[PDB]
């Protein structure tokens, strides 16, 4: 198995305070779950090469996907900002998949990322274990 | 909107205990959003024509999904027990569309349902709020 | 160091739905702290003789009371029914100690308990591990 | 009534991560009650007069209290560090109150308050509604 157990900061009370809307888990590598202990959130995953998307929004109205997974036995990441309503987890998981057009960003294995909304609000996602099948990582909003 | 608010009843200890490891919202009806509230649990949705579902594994294993959402105004829900790791929330959601192999279940408009999961675990969802925007149904496991 | 884990099962609509609205710590025993994980609650304490309680709060406007501890070694339980809003939690967690009113039901150590309120709703604690220090517990409310 | 609604911004990965591992409330003005709805915290009381208490942890161990409550009718708030396992939120919560050491800090009525932790830890509690019966601050951990 494979976990990836998250840590929210939220830094900046001027972009709003964001909270889950949505969770889901990639069907590959026998699925997955996710789980709340002690205010964090991991997702357990059935082997190598799948993931799982939290959405959140903020309580200004603001929708985006934090992915996280594991791509032949290296984490990886993602954030996307700028959803609309429509654009649910459900849609945006599979688009990592099946010559999809976020795949390469599966592909690339990260251990950071950094995207700032158009609506000026900063995410970033730091994995700090970075190597092994106990993952973690932190996800910093504002 | 629609919203779906559902209160989770758990009444037979010998059958485990459940908890949520997956959420997932369709993208019909500019899709959606859940939230948490005092203990309960909202499916917000733009519009009629959508709905979501709940993944639940218990302590002993249990893999089982409810699904709640509108339908031609009215409301409409499923289980679906005996999962198997890979039949995450996100590969369930969909198959109620597309003509998939539950849209009959959705099409039936069902203000109740009720299952025993093949290892012997009864589940219900009663809507007690049965008409109307505001909608309530009540959960219930063993 | 002792755990009390406690899962809790609500049986009945009828009674309306409840969810948590205090937890408290007794401050003898180095005291101790409440966690969350899998929607279970955790009261981890630092010896034998304390405690802590948990209020709860039904939709219908009922309060009560869980009270978890270990006294003398042995687990021990409690549940207060029928309270005033003014009677919080911080109010009822010393009255086991200190010769108060409830000191009593402490010193029984019981490994199960059952009361049915002035409004009808059916309450039992029962520990379902009842020796050692990682003791569980099933609390339903019925 | 009074409610206040706390949001928690946690800034800084290098303190560690707070979770909640107690809440109370104080009997006077008809006691009160907390709720949590997407992510937030809701303190509700019977009137001006009262107050509770949250008590975090961090996965580094560091132990810290955060009261907020009302008193003749001006929102306070104090925010305690450096505890000790023993010194709980039950300990805590009623020093501000019977000319306990703390009442001084309650009777300030403070719309912010900022302190930093013997470990380093800065916290800040800032209103954000000021004024009337629906309050609303920013816990921040720094």
């Amino acid at each position: 198995t494979y976990s990836i157990t998250l840590r929210v900061f939220q830094r900046n009370p001027g972009r709003g305070f964001f909270s889950i809307v949505e969770k889901t888990v990639f069907h590959y590598a026998n699925g997955g779950t996710w789980s709340e202990a002690k205010g964090t959130h991991t997702l357990t995953m059935g082997g190598s090469g799948t993931s799982g998307v939290l959405r959140f929004m903020s309580d200004k109205g603001e929708l985006i996907t934090v992915a996280v997974g594991v791509h032949n036995y290296k984490r990886w990441c993602d954030v996307v900002t700028g959803l609309k309503p429509e654009e649910t987890a459900l849609v945006i998981n599979p688009q990592y998949y099946n010559n999809g057009p976020r795949a390469y960003t599966r592909e690339k294995q990260l251990a950071e990322y950094n995207v700032t909304s158009v609506v000026g609000t900063r995410f970033e996602v730091k994995y700090t274990v970075v190597e092994g099948n106990n993952l973690e990582a932190n996800v910093i909003f504002s």
